[PDB]
């Protein structure tokens, strides 16, 4: 028997920073949480069986990343959809096991690789079992390392999903995903071995973000400096949220000539920086702020909303009838975008509904400038280097990552406002919405907020830093005039963090709280070896990061 109805602590908003045990703060109900645990368990067992075979295939690789992504915060609240994904994984595992060359020989397999269920009732019973819970790992430090690795792997999986959607892949990354999953089932490993896998997860996070950067830029062009409207026009619109640029491509193609405009929301803002989307005159602008304001902003938008990935919050009744899910997203009673076997999506029902809607309510007017991904910044490298050498830019501050609901995140807005006028903020991810409309101006034409894009575009921030390290002939990335004051919420941010640690970045400030899934001993290593610190007060952190 489980000791509580559920247990989940994977996001920054976990109850009391110790764990959601009755209902998720995010709205994930206990039955859904337990089914997500079973989906992860099923994926681990599939990984075991494929690793025993010695090879995988494309359908298994895609299933694994999609199943992991299904369990990221604010992606899927639909117990029925999670049950079908569990059944799909069991079928793939049973198919794989039927191909074994040594039926019986391999040492006793873990229960995740052999459990079965022939009805939804039996699936639900297994989901409610102790063995699938996070707390099944009894030692606190092993549990912390296993969960930290798992959440990093979920972040990798999400980015790899998007690359695969675009026709890109890297089987070495999938191999690592399977290795890491299997490691969490292996009681022979020491904490040092798990620590090494966490660092390796950072290595593969860099490789995955490199692959997604390649996929997005080869498909849609390199981001370029762009002014994005944050006001509204006078036509019915469709609002697209999340991160999938291929969904946007198809939505724009299908809305051309219809009288329905398209707007972006939250992590779709960076689509406006890509040449392939800038070409459409009905692509109006970015509506609203980050994900956590969506109940009010989706209502005010009046038109339909298409959610391509996280973050989805349980919808208000006012717009439930006009919000659609695609990809791995799910919520009971929300309509899906129809999709064929080749990944082509049909937005016809959305467009017909949009034509009947009022235009969006104006929330604000003005522009956001962005598009400073790696190609664009490297094209300005002489100007950037000259400003560093003259002291016109004294420090860069990476404030990338995720936004969220906690009012403690007012810290990030006030930190940005208190930064001296010779500093530049480098950003990516929806954390940007705490400071991207502040009107901070420019330094010799270089804006004081440089938005490289989506959270995956932290890759560009790394590429930029490594280019500056080479230009200045420095042996250590940390010798650059760069500070890190990163905000996190969901598991892609864990992958980004691990990527930065693998790249050698020290003294990161991580906030607005530190994860619940770090045990005291694991947190101590992060502090002592990597210099990780939580936020304090704006004034104290400006002093320690900028003025000392
Ligand atoms: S995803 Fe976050 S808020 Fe939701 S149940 Fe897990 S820890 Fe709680
Ligand atoms: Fe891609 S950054 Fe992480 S929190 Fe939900 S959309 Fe935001
Ligand atoms: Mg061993
Ligand atoms: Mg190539
Ligand atoms: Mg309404
Ligand atoms: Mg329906």
């Amino acid at each position: 028997m489980r000791p509580s109805k559920m247990f989940c602590y994977q996001c920054q908003e976990t109850a009391k920073n110790t764990g959601c045990t009755i209902i998720g703060v995010c709205g994930k109900k206990d039955n859904v949480a337990n089914l997500q645990d079973l989906l992860v368990y099923t994926v681990k067992g599939l990984a075991v069986v494929r690793e025993n075979l010695g090879y995988s295939n494309d359908k298994t690789d895609r299933y694994i990343v999609d199943a992991l992504f299904t369990t990221i915060t604010n992606v899927n609240f639909d117990d029925k959809d999670i049950i079908e994904k569990i059944k799909e994984g069991l079928a793939l595992r049973e198919e794989a096991a039927s191909k074994s060359t040594c039926p019986g020989c391999g040492g006793d397999l873990p229960d995740c690789a052999t459990w079965t269920a022939d009805s939804d009732d039996e699936i639900i019973k297994k989901a409610n079992s102790l063995e699938v819970s996070v707390l099944a790992t009894e030692n606190e430090d092993v549990r912390s390392l296993r969960e930290l690795l798992t959440y990093g792997v979920k972040g990798i999986a999400a980015y790899l999903h998007h690359a695969m959607v675009l026709g890109y892949d890297n089987k070495d990354i999938h191999k690592f995903i399977r290795k890491a999953l299997v490691a969490t089932t292996d009681d022979s490993l020491s904490a040092d071995e798990l620590t090494a896998l966490v660092l390796e997860c950072g290595k593969y996070a860099v490789d995955t973000m490199a692959l997604l950067d390649k996929a997005n830029t080869e498909t849609y062009g390199h981001p370029e400096i762009t002014e994005v409207d944050i006001g509204v026009r006078n036509n019915p619109g469709i609002l697209i949220s999340g991160h999938d640029l291929k969904d946007l491509e198809q939505l724009l193609e299908q809305t051309k000539g219809t009288g329905v405009d398209v707007y972006t929301h939250s992590e779709m803002l960076p689509a406006h920086y890509y040449p392939a989307f800038k070409k459409y005159d009905h692509f109006v602008g970015n509506y609203g702020g980050s994900w956590w304001r969506q109940k009010e902003e989706f209502e005010a938008f009046n038109g339909p909303i298409v959610m391509t990935t996280n973050c989805l919050v349980p919808p208000a009744e006012s717009y439930k009838d006009r919000i659609y899910t695609t990809g791995v997203v799910g919520f009971p009673g929300l309509k899906r975008i129809p999709e064929d076997e080749n990944g082509n999506k049909d937005f016809s029902e959305v467009i017909e509904q949009a034509k009947k809607c009022a235009p969006p309510k104006q929330l604000e007017t003005g522009k956001i400038v962005g598009g400073f991904a790696h190609n664009q910044v490297l094209a300005l490298a002489d100007k950037v280097v000259e400003a560093v050498k003259s002291g016109a830019i004294r420090k860069f501050v990476v404030m990338a990552g995720c936004d969220g609901r906690h009012p403690s995140r007012e810290y990030y807005t006030e930190f940005a406002k208190k930064l001296p006028n010779d500093t530049v903020i480098l950003t990516a991810g929806c954390a940007k919405y705490r400071y991207n409309k502040l009107g901070l101006g420019d330094i010799g034409g270089i804006p004081r907020v440089l938005d490289a894009g989506q959270c995956n575009d932290c890759y560009s921030l790394a590429v930029i830093a490594l280019k500056l390290k080479e230009v200045f002939e420095l042996d250590d990335i940390n010798d650059l005039p760069i500070a890190f004051n990163v905000a996190w919420y969901e598991q892609k941010a864990v992958a980004v963090l691990l990527a930065l640690l693998y790249l050698g970045v020290k003294d990161i400030v991580l906030g607005p709280t530190l994860p619940a899934f770090l045990s005291p001993n694991v947190a101590k290593v992060l502090v002592e070896k990597f210099g990780i610190s939580g936020i304090t007060t704006v004034d104290e952190d400006i002093e320690r990061l900028i003025n000392k």
